[PDB]
């Protein structure tokens, strides 16, 4: 879906009323969905995820309407497309075995090669399995992706598909194989769909799979509600691998299917190669679809804000005369990720102000800000509230605690101090 992009854009640069760009970019986006089909309830609801949160949340101090407006876009879509952050690429456990499962033409076997080579690189001994029996052909189509993709290989054209795939299991598990993709069949023999579930059952049975795939083609928006049922009803699903996202896209019927079987997306199918065939990370596919340049320039422009902020407050904190360990510590830590300060984007009422007076109060080296903030993470909690408690022996106690000089605690001391006379005035 690439009209989403314009919308952004739009949106983002585009200006006139602020709400009449946001009405017309959710009406935009909401186009955008139902022309990749998605499911209108799956759209009713995520426009609704990000009415709640624009009605509760507001921008950060400094953040733009429309900086914030879209962070809540792309986050609610990242949700909408699963995204609970659980990308799960390596198996957890020693010999993983795959069931491959889904209808004729799909993309199964092609998504097989795909899969096999994927593990290869990533240095797994992977080996694939033909049990597909009712196709002409299977053995000899997955016999090429085998070895084309660097994989063991062992089928039979001929005999029960479950005792075919129980043997297949055995042969590559003794080359020591670590990852077993079983191909299957997409269709028994006529189009009996009803002996085809019941064979993905038999041989679910015979294998012991560790994760049942479910392949299914980006063409099925709405048809991708009962194919699902139907398949995981008689091997239930673990995973969704979507094929032909190429040329002329779809896919929002993947999420149909991720919905019904509660399954992960965990691979997308974009094109003919084996080699073609990336993990399915949902932070970062809206990205693309939001526009990976403006999505990613959006997100640090915002924490850049949040952090300046933080030192906002610390410089603030410390011209209303307020300055303590914990001022201090926050201040450090804001000053660290942030930079040798700004010139470009400085804006900063206390930071302005503040060096105004003392240079040497935002000139600390990284080094001297990350030892400060060690000292203080080994005072106590009644050292932290009265530091003026701090003798020779605490002042000691500091430097070991946080490896650093008893003349080091004395720097910060002294700062501390320096700074606390200057905002006295004369
Ligand atoms: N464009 C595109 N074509 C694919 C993709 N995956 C599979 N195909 C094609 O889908 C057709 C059926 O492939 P096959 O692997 O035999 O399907 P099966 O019956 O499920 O095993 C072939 O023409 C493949 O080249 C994909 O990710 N993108
Ligand atoms: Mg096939």
């Amino acid at each position: 879906m690439e009209g989403v992009r314009r919308a952004v854009a739009k949106f983002l640069r585009g200006g006139g009323v602020y709400e009449k760009a946001v009405d017309a970019f959710v009406k935009d986006l909401q186009r955008e969905l139902i022309k990749a089909d998605v499911n209108v309830k799956l759209v009713l609801n995520v426009t609704r995820r990000i009415k709640e949160r624009a009605l509760k949340e507001e921008p950060p101090p400094g953040v733009t309407r429309r900086d914030w407006m879209i962070k809540i876009v792309y986050e609610e879509l990242v949700k909408l497309f699963g995204g609970d952050q659980e990308p799960q690429v390596d198996p957890p456990k020693t010999p993983w075995i795959v069931l491959l499962v889904g209808v004729q033409g799909s993309g199964k076997t092609t998504t097989a090669g795909k899969l096999a080579y994927y593990y290869v690189r990533r240095g797994y001994k992977v080996g694939l399995v033909s049990s597909d029996t009712h196709r002409p052909g299977a053995y000899e189509q997955l016999k090429r992706l085998a070895e084309e993709a660097g994989a063991m290989f062992y089928g039979e054209r001929e005999g029960d598909p479950a005792e075919i795939a129980r043997r297949g299991l055995e042969d590559l598990l003794s080359r020591g194989a670590e990852i077993v993709i079983v191909d299957t069949a997409g269709r028994h023999g006529h189009g009996e769909e009803a002996r085809l579930l019941d064979e993905m059952k038999a041989i679910a049975s015979k294998v012991r799979p560790d994760e049942v795939a479910l392949v299914i083609d980006a063409s099925i928006g709405q048809k991708a509600m009962g194919l699902a049922e139907r398949f995981h009803k008689s091997t239930p699903i673990g995973s969704i691998i979507v094929t032909k996202m190429d040329g002329t896209a779809r896919g929002g019927g993947a999420l149909t299917a991720a919905a019904v079987t509660g399954a992960r997306i965990k691979f997308i199918g974009t094109g003919e190669t084996l080699g073609e065939l990336e993990p399915f990370a949902p932070r970062r596919f809206v990205a693309r679809i939001l526009g990976m340049g403006d999505l990613e320039s959006l997100l640090e422009r915002i924490k850049s804000l949040e952090e300046a902020g933080e030192l906002d407050r610390a410089a603030e904190d410390v011209l209303k005369g307020r300055i303590t360990m914990r001022t201090i510590y926050r201040q450090l830590r804001a000053m660290r990720k942030l930079g040798p300060l700004g010139k470009v984007l400085q804006m900063l009422p206390g930071a302005s102000m503040l060096a105004s007076i003392d240079e040497g109060a935002l000139k600390l080296g990284e080094e001297k800000m990350k030892r400060w903030m060690a000292i203080i993470e080994s005072m106590t909690y009644e050292e932290l509230d009265r530091p003026e408690i701090i003798d020779k022996r605490r002042m000691r106690r500091i430097a070991i605690g946080s490896g650093t000089s008893v003349d080091d605690v004395r720097e910060l001391l002294v700062y501390y101090k320096n700074l606390k006379t200057m905002m006295k005035k004369l």
